[PDB]
């Protein structure tokens, strides 16, 4: 309760800088939903789309083990050696364009907009074919902890009434780490449609199954240590489309008070429930968040640009290259008289992500409140360095050889079970590697020199 | 480090505390109960209560608290850090007030189990028929005592045992009895005299006492016991008084358990040859009450008690437990069913029994401080834990870093309250218990003189800084 | 000028009857119940 | 919200184009307790 403090007390800004960064990251696969052999269960296409999350996990090497041109300006006994992350960049080069989504079998009653006389009555099954666009949205996430996401559900009742099929199910506010594959927010709410929509049909394929969440700024920046995230930028906007009905049975009727009785055509309520369509606007070069540098300096929490056992996160998504190109093949390549029975029709989309990372240099000293504190903070993160002792054992170990033999000595060796690293193993998404790509010069960079250039120094040699 | 070990050198309080230098009462000023001394009255059907079985021989439990140390306003704090040195309420003094006029109430049974009257006896008993028993009431013994301290109080009682398995288990044997300590609760009954121990399970015939004491146990609380807690933060004082005289004299009705063996007499003849009961057993009767007898009223003061704890509420938390026995006269009228006719109908009056309650509670506080180093807060920690979590000790060490803490949001949600209807985290461990409860935190003032009690404690040691109002000579 | 504003504001503070004496001196607090019998205490109404 | 035959509300009634007013209570402060409060005299005046 003595209250954590700001990462700057007790770091040590160092002198150097480094950078490294991936070739690229692009993508292809289906919007709509992952392909895969029909009796198989084994994927054939992933299920891609710029809806989906993408969650980057960027290791870094322990610059501990890093040798410096001159290591001398340390003692690697009574310190150790942490990256600071100073400054980030996020590549995109497809051409800019806006994708699409719905579907074949929409629940729908009529057009509210304008209706000139009173509907018919609900037949069965009257879904429709019908497309929407998505919100535009654009977002950045930075940090050394996984991001935090939330969404409605449902949760257990209360045991009072019992529930009759067709009741309505209570909801829950819930919190969960952030899955890459997930889906943004169509204007729908973060929720899981699977389970509080059984009609299916209420909503386009894409997040029919799957639960769409949302970032909560709060309970995020809540954090004490900030390290969820450090720094964000955020920019989405709507605006309204077309005024449809839900089409089915009446939960809960309007009490009569809330109008007058009608009679005839008017005797018959017609479904109260509307939903919006929504509608993205004009996309602008302007706007867009991305092929620009960041500079950090100050973060909403007391961490500053530290990334923790080596350890640094990117969340990261656009719609603006949602763009899905259509292309068609020929079953026969021989008549001239065209036949729809001719092609077959098929969906592919491209992604595509540029990470650069600036990176700054930076030691610990030690003291005992210090070594609290971390281990008081996160302990798991002494384990990766070599402090933490923990004296070793053993006495005695009888090995009886040999055991193949058969002559019975007892069964064996039971202990395999800690390789186990990640936590979050449970967690899968996006991965990548930069351990071998540094380099100690920016200069040889397109975005460094920026650096160099904001900061000014420019020391180069002579030629 | 030094000192929270092994040695044994049993920290008393006074040390390592220190005694600032204002003072603060607060209280509320009364209450009420009333009741029907023999049973309650709930609904027949249903299990929700109309009415409450109450008398003085109903121990009170008292728990009250006060807010954090460190959220609450002093004119001279300079003294402390709230994070170099946390802080404790301390208690001085108490007053037990007690509104009631006095006299004497009284209980009994419809069906009690007698032989007859050996008082006085000109001619040997005679033979029991079916379902002998009487209607008679009894005189309880007359009593007060007191008991305060920061830990809830014990008292011990007399049970049922589990006899070791050589002998049968066969009916009508004796069963085995030991003792049995708890911790006391709020409603208990006042034992009479007859022992602290269960009549419901050791006396089967249940015809034998009264029916206030009929189904419930009887508990004495064991000073010994509890002055045997080396914190003696149990309680850190008490006094009482009681007396009780011999009445009548009684004998029970029904089988001999247990013979006398015939060398103690000579063989009698016709009637002779039978046995009366050898079972006597005793009228107690309470005595006359005096206007001294009350022991309340009267402001006590503490200052060195047996204990470690000088009058220290730990966890912000005191406790009170007192017993009245000179208000015991209970309340009884009628009312007509028939309001008309003018000649008399039992059948007409439906009498009632109700009974008087009302106390006082005037607590004179003190303000303390911990300078705060492991050095002793461990011994805290040693001592009690519970204390480590509200108390937040400005630390856990010195350097002292948070929880990664547990910052919850239900405070409104969704129709869903098994996000807590049930009982929320942390517990009271007492919280199985049944007993009394007043929240005070309200009733604190910054000047002693605005009441009647605490001139007393003024007069008591007197006024150094004396209020001046710049009124009279100048 | 605070009691030309509202004067129900020197109310809640200690404050209330004119230059430094104190109290509002009739009696004040007041509880019938313990359990529920007969008339609660809320048969009267709340008077603040 | 109600159950039909009933006065009782089932479900409170809740959009975002209700209105939202808030209250805000806030502990009197010449009760608190300041790591340092001798600054002011309690007789004379208050704090707010």
């Amino acid at each position: 309760v003595s209250k954590v403090v700001s990462t700057d007390e007790y770091v040590a800004r160092t002198n150097i800088y480094y950078h490294a960064g991936t070739s690229r990251l692009l993508a292809v696969g289906h919007p709509y939903f992952p392909i895969k052999k029909p009796n198989n269960n084994k994927i054939l296409v992933p299920k891609v789309s710029g809806l989906q999350y993408r969650v980057f996990r960027i290791h870094l090497p322990d610059p501990n083990k890093f040798g410096f041109p001159d290591t001398s300006f340390y003692n690697p006994d009574t310190q150790r050696l942490v990256w600071a992350c100073v400054g980030v960049e996020v590549g995109r080069g497809q051409p800019l364009g806006v994708g699409i989504s719905g579907h074949p079998l929409l629940n729908k009653l009529d057009d509210t907009e304008n209706a000139s006389a009173y509907a018919a009555n609900a037949g069965v099954d009257n879904r429709e074919c019908i497309s929407m666009d998505y919100k535009q949205t654009q977002l950045c996430l930075i940090g050394c902890k996984p991001p935090i996401g939330e969404h409605w559900g449902k949760g257990s009742p209360c045991t009072n009434v019992a529930v009759n099929p067709g009741d309505c199910p209570p909801l829950e506010l819930i919190n969960t780490v952030i899955q890459d594959g997930d889906m943004v927010d169509t204007g729908f709410g973060a929720m899981d449609f699977t389970t509080l929509q059984a009609n299916k049909s209420e909503v386009p394929l894409d997040i029919c199954t799957s639960i769409c969440k949302y970032p909560d700024y709060i309970k995020m920046v809540s954090e004490p240590y900030g390290d969820s995230l450090f720094f964000y930028l955020r920019r989405e906007q709507m605006f309204v489309r077309h005024l449809f009905n839900r089409a089915g049975a009446v939960g809960e009727n309007v009490p009569d008070d809330l109008y007058i009785k009608g009679s005839g055509s008017t005797a018959n309520l017609a479904s109260s429930n509307y939903f919006p369509t929504p509608s993205g606007s004009m996309v602008t070069s302007d706007a867009q968040i991305f092929n620009k540098p960041y500079w950090l300096q100050r973060a909403q929490g007391h961490n500053n640009g530290i990334c923790w056992g080596n350890q640094l996160f990117v969340t990261v998504v656009d719609t603006t290259r949602s763009t899905n190109m259509s292309l068609c093949a020929a079953i026969s390549t021989s008549e001239t008289t065209y036949k729809n029975t001719n092609f077959k029709e098929y969906l592919r989309h491209g992604e595509e992500y540029d990470l650069q990372f600036i990176f700054q240099l930076c030691k610990i000293t030690l003291t005992a409140d210090v070594m609290t504190y971390i281990h008081s903070m996160n302990s798991t993160i002494l384990e990766d360095w070599n402090f933490g002792l923990q004296p070793p054992p053993g006495g005695t170990l009888e090995d009886t050889y040999r055991f193949v033999t058969s002559q019975a000595i007892a069964c064996q060796k039971h202990t395999p079970p800690a390789p186990k690293e990640d936590p979050l193993k449970k967690y899968t998404f996006w991965e990548v590697n930069l351990k071998e790509k540094f380099s100690a010069d920016l200069d040889q960079f397109p975005l460094g020199r920026k650096f160099l250039l904001q900061a000014g120094l420019k020391a180069k040699p002579k030629f």
